[PDB]
């Protein structure tokens, strides 16, 4: 029943939920693993922002990143770009997820800790600096996931589309010292990988960033 | 757009698993589940035929075969009302319905869109073949949860799934199919070696008393 | 003990028998999964045949495709032991009243009826896709190219069917337009098999 | 070569290193997953300490937890209790790990970010409150790993031994509000799980905690 | 303590994989590696016998079969000098040696401890059979890395492993085994279909020129 | 093309052929892995035989155990096709100068020599451990209990050997003292097989 023990057991269950199941991937990633990676990416961008002179709320940076996909435990989320799911339909999914999280907290978390879990499990992406770090870090992981598959020779075009959408989103955050660094130093290393010159990525990247 | 893409998609259903999260000793793909539900439905079809009821076989098979194809693009909550109420599941059904309509419009050639709209609409209606789909899906859920309980899976969710599935099967007891299931099949499940170490015997009595 | 419960359990056993065992592959497919896909493919070809003006016995189409590999649970003298074991399974596990129907469901379904032909091609279309998938994923084992060739050649022997006409006109070209297939021999082999 | 791109790619490699490989487990856990879980456990204990009136350095709490096993990328670590590895031998392994981390940072991280990575990848367990939260959170995950296997019917005794050692270590931190809460509320829920009464755990737990 | 525990342990070597971390298209357990190295060594044994050299077969097999058993309790760095120098690898060898001694003392019955100390000591000595172990281990590493490079694995580590492995094999070119390998086996690897799209041809020339 | 390179590649193929295919199991074991374990078990029994005063031909012991399942790459008439395929593989892939030795290495090794006997028992000891493992992990498939029984019974037919005396005196009791084995039938079956 209700207790932190149940919550601790649940952490392991996130190892058994995988990202965008269906299409073949040479390497699958659990939601737990994606969360570890997003928090590590966010941790890096936090350092970049502080180097640039920006005050970072570290508790907010880390909590947003670490907990952003915990709700995948009870409701799936669509990582591929808009094909069959509209905007109206994606908001319906968000409301269901919101309600289920509420019900989870009420059922499983002791009253003393419900307020902190309500805070930790709510929507983390907003226009705060830490919110925006979450927005870009989530897309950087999705970029790396899709790029990895392309680099390994995966033949499905969906991965090029995911890469394109992820990069286009990152580019909307180009005011950030984090994204400036990403575009200047990180992305060129990606595109310089052997064989990438033979793919669509260089051309897509130019189209999206100019 | 093309049937080629549709044929490739059938393999993708082998990489989508039922109720991911909680530890299971055995995982089952949606493809595997569809195979088993269609086999189960076929058997109940035989039971109805034997009882002298006319069965529409095209309808029986097409409902059972295609009922979870939509899991390719939107998951379905298989576990009982825990965090998703009745109303929340209705919303998820609406999203699924729209997404399936848009899938067909985008991916299937025009000549075949009508047939695929028919094949991929909700199968659980009040026709004989729709009720066969309803009970067959619950029978597979009952076997999957039964298997876990037999193996002593520590998660209570499996007892809850089994209870819900059997409760629902009992709602359909006017059918020759379910009369057959309760008389002959359920008792053989409970005669399984080791099952007297589980709570299934008592729980099954309770569910039958309740129903 | 005799009963349908044992049959229902056996359905899950077919999840633990895999296609092309003994070879390296990026994706494994169980016999259950194969059966699902063959039945879905047969379902499509039925619609192609109906659109061409042919009468389809749907009960026959589905029952042939769904049940055709059930007997992999057990195993031309290898055809004898399979048959024999299916017969013993039925006498032992299937209640008397359903034995005639299960003997019918589990017997060899690839005959010269239209539905038997749809099963024959559907089975090979699945095989062609499985082997195509491995090749497209860079599987270096030449066996997959050989399997693709034999599956395609066998499909081509059913070229009189409206199903196969549609397959060769609409589906096969999409397969061959896939990214990277130009680096393989599939283009060349495909031309050779479907014209020579 | 040298760049943050290489570091980002490396995060995924931690999904392919598994904890205590060898003995059969019903559920394997990657180092990435263990890291996600330790940070989530640490996040909880941080909240407990703040509720108790203790000031928490959140950046330190999160960075210690998130990065503590990153070095597993290049050198394995022994999670089972002392059998064939002495104390002298475990210190030799620590020195090798220290040197390899240094070499990794020098080779792979740009000079601008070497100082922050030197800080993030150094030993996190110490007598600071956040250091001690890492010490207990790592052992709480190990406790849950081993308990899960026992609860699933794993027949290997090594899991009972790991549980015993993990709990004994947690108990050395019993001065903490975190461990007081763990002992009062969490551990009893664990031991109340069905069938646990039939195992050695209740008896071992009494022996270790009294 | 007992041989039963030792027999169970042999299965545990199937769950320990070589160089975990970097993506590989194909993983190989330590058990699998030991099987292949022992088969490779057996072949080189034949080559030495054919050249008229006396081979101690018990020594050849026992060195090859048991050389990675210690990976049960301490991993071994398989990739070339990147973060671990010469000195750092010597330290890891000392830990391994001590841990193996303590393993034998704890787990193996007294009557058999001496034989297991012999079986599980370092096999790569300067005897003919020890050199056969040295080259056989590198040949397997060369095949594993070759396989990855053939498949276009994007990680440069595999080219580096291949280079190191071939370089080392060349150090042993006075042996009939390695003369045979370079004359007959290496060219067939490089005649593999598609390999002219990799850098292996050039790199192999370079390594041979260098050596 | 003819050569040892193709033989070296084939060694990795044996990693993709699994024991007991077609059954649910918690742990899969490749033929390569099985071969490793059988050779390690045979190695132990050799020491038991030497300690009992018996001369061991170690080259024979190791070569029999190491190579005994290599032919699983290919497949009593099933014994004929295996043999035939091994023979064709050797003529085609193994250079002339090594053909006699590879014909010797790949032929049936379970004969009545002491080393052939050590292979026969070692193979069964591995089988007994594989099936024991599944049972100990809660595998519900009764097939594993049947396999355990047949493996144990076959081992017992070699009870004249010092190897089997040690096994029954020292090893088997440790197996049966494992946690939870009291809930199975192994205790009862073991008594029945090794005395009745
Ligand atoms: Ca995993
Ligand atoms: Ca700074
Ligand atoms: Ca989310
Ligand atoms: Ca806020
Ligand atoms: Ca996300
Ligand atoms: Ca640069
Ligand atoms: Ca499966
Ligand atoms: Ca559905
Ligand atoms: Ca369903
Ligand atoms: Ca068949
Ligand atoms: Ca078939
Ligand atoms: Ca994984
Ligand atoms: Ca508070
Ligand atoms: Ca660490
Ligand atoms: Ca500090
Ligand atoms: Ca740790
Ligand atoms: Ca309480
Ligand atoms: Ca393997
Ligand atoms: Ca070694
Ligand atoms: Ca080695
Ligand atoms: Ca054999
Ligand atoms: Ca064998």
């Amino acid at each position: 029943g209700m207790g932190i023990h149940q919550y601790f057991q649940s952490l392991s269950d996130l190892e058994n939920i995988y990202r965008c199941p269906g299409k073949f991937k040479y390497q699958e990633h659990s939601v737990a693993e994606h969360s570890y990676k997003v928090t590590s990416i966010a941790q890096f961008f936090g350092a970049v922002e502080e180097d640039a002179g920006n005050e970072v709320n570290w508790r907010a940076l880390y909590e947003k990143a670490l907990n952003h996909d915990y709700s995948e435990l009870f409701i799936g989320d669509i990582k591929t770009p808009v094909k069959y799911a509209t905007t109206e339909l994606r908001e319906m999914l968000s409301e269901v997820e919101e309600s289920m999280t509420k019900n989870f907290i009420s059922r499983e978390i002791p009253a003393t800790f419900q307020p902190i879990y309500r805070h930790l499990l709510k929507e983390g992406k907003d226009s705060t600096l830490e919110g925006k770090i979450l927005a870009i870090s989530d897309k950087v992981d999705l970029l790396y996931e899709s790029f990895g598959e392309i680099q390994k020779g995966n033949p499905e075009n969906i991965f090029v589309e995911i890469y394109s959408e992820a990069l286009a989103t990152i580019y909307e955050y180009r005011e950030m010292a984090s994204v400036k660094y990403f575009l200047k130093e990180i992305l060129p290393d990606m595109l310089a990988e052997k064989g990438i010159e033979k793919t669509e990525l260089p051309q897509l990247t130019t189209e999206i960033t100019t």
